[PDB]
């Protein structure tokens, strides 16, 4: 059974685990349509009451469940609390940062297709001051290149290349996972890291050095860490950073924990974990943040740029930056290095969350990592033909996965933690072996806090927003649900066949 072979390289997985596409596609995003530093008072209270308290859950969880020999949450939870009700409730950590898998891969396949096309410059080239005339060439570049229905159909036709290069993540992928957890992940989480933090700087540098008659890159800075206490009432705007701190740190997503498992016993989670952490909220609210915004509020001003997020999420990242690099000298190639970034940072993040399925196949229906490996690749490649050809499938996944579903395991792996396992035994279960320990008030937090935010919210949620999602959509939705409802099915058919062969062999062993 493997353990991370260093400290650094712990840290550095776990960091890797947390940065990916969240710091730089989604924070940005998430931060303009709440207006600033509206977001960041909001960003940060969730960021201590509950990004920073879930961490250490998780943590804890994977490393005493590591201890058993499981590394997934159907397995740990009935150690917890036992129960069958425990498996089921755990089934939604396999069924999360699958669901999520699902679309992920395919969206760092575009950063990678890009990254590729920007390079050789297969770029557009836009005419020689008309901010339309400017960003459409880039917006048709990636309508063409994810496939985007001209017709009235929600019919999406991704290019061969667009295919091809989904085809090649994947087996990146692959190759990356089929090493193991010290050779393979750990590895590339020390060089990947590093490289990261680099290319983001250089182009934070760089991204600094324009300016317009519209406005200095000082001015998007400046709009997002320059507060409105009024919108402090607003709930969206809470229930907008909750979303984005679970997103970030891959809460909720069963991926903590699984990684966690690889830590030894005895090894510190009360430091590693706050470390891995706060180097992502480096490269989110420093780096990820002061880059693609500052860019727009330069260039287009502030009212222009918030309207460009507002428009789509991948509007900003995908489109609005490469086309304001190309009014740059060598902008083209300050483009390769944009998705060359993006490719890194969700390369980390998406080893991560295809990690769980395939720990389980092995903690549990005892596969070769090999063979876990394929079959999660298999599942994961063929499952997302369904979000590369169906318009909007990705939107109902990331919203039942990757919006409510995490904030619905955060909640439920804390009650089944701090209280039905009870307060104090994991309150030693995280302080243990820590190279410092948990502050005393962080326990009243895990009890109360937290919690008390997560079902609140969840309630603010559903009462005062979701029907609407429910009624008003097309009836595509039904599809995507259809399908990802007979994956929670089917991952809890093999929960069984687990328990099966557990009942089997134990009988005669
Ligand atoms: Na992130």
């Amino acid at each position: 059974r493997e353990h991370w072979a260093t400290r650094l390289g712990l840290i550095l997985a776990m960091a890797g685990n947390a940065v990916g596409l969240g710091n730089f596609l989604r924070f940005p995003v998430q931060a303009a349509e709440n207006g600033g530093g509206a977001f960041m008072i909001p960003y940060i209270i969730a960021f201590l009451l509950v990004g920073i308290p879930l961490m250490w859950i998780e943590w804890a969880m994977g490393r005493y469940g590591g201890a058993q020999g499981h590394g997934t949450t159907p397995a740990i939870f009935y150690l917890l609390w036992r129960n069958r009700f425990a498996k089921i409730l755990g089934v939604f950590g396999l069924w999360i940062p699958l669901v999520v898998a699902i679309y992920y891969v395919y969206i760092e396949s575009w950063t990678l297709g890009f990254a590729i096309k920007f390079l050789v410059g297969l770029v557009p080239e836009p005419p020689p001051t008309d901010p339309d005339s400017i960003l459409r060439p880039f917006k048709e570049f990636l309508y063409s290149y994810i496939g985007v229905p001209k017709g009235d159909e929600p019919i999406l036709k991704p290019s061969l290349f667009a295919y091809i290069v989904f085809l090649i993540t994947m087996f990146i992928n692959v190759s990356i996972l089929i090493r193991g957890i010290s050779k393979g992940i750990e590895r590339f989480a020390k060089i990947a890291m590093p490289t990261l933090f680099i290319l983001a700087v250089f182009l934070v540098i760089r991204v600094f050095l324009l300016e317009t008659p519209n406005g200095t890159a000082a001015d998007g800075l400046n709009f997002l860490w320059t507060p409105d206490f009024e919108k402090l009432k607003d709930p969206g705007v809470w229930i907008a950073a909750v979303g984005q701190i679970f997103f970030t740190l891959s809460l909720g997503f069963g991926a903590i924990i699984t990684y966690a498992s690889y830590v030894r016993k005895d090894q510190d989670i009360v430091l590693s974990g706050l470390t891995a952490a706060t180097l992502n909220e480096a490269a989110e609210v420093i780096l990820g943040g002061s880059i693609s915004i500052p860019a727009a509020v330069a260039f287009f001003g502030v009212a222009n740029a918030v309207a460009i997020a507002k428009a789509g999420a991948f509007n900003l990242g995908f489109i609005t930056l490469p086309a304001i690099f190309s009014q740059t000298a060598g902008g083209t190639f300050l483009g390769f290095l944009w998705f060359f970034l993006l490719f890194f940072a969700g390369l980390v993040a998406s080893i991560a969350i295809m990690q769980p399925m395939i720990a389980f196949l092995e903690d549990e229906l005892k596969l070769s990592r090999k063979h876990a490996v394929l079959w999660t690749a298999a599942i994961v490649f063929f499952s997302a033909h369904l979000v590369m050809f169906l318009n909007k499938s990705l939107d109902e996944m990331d919203f039942w996965a990757g919006t409510i579903g995490v904030v619905f395991f955060g909640l439920t792996e804390l009650i089944i933690f701090f209280w039905i396992f009870g307060a104090d035994k994991a309150w030693e279960e995280i302080n243990r072996g820590g190279i410092i320990k948990v502050p005393r008030i962080y326990y009243y937090v895990m009890r109360y806090i937290t919690p008390a935010f997560l079902a609140v919210l969840l309630v603010v949620w559903a009462r005062e927003y979701i029907p609407k999602i429910m009624e008003e959509t097309h009836w595509t939705v039904w599809i995507t649900r259809f399908y990802i409802i007979g994956l929670f099915l089917f991952l809890t058919f093999l929960v069984f066949l687990a328990e099966r062969r557990r009942n089997h062999e134990s009988a005669g062993t």
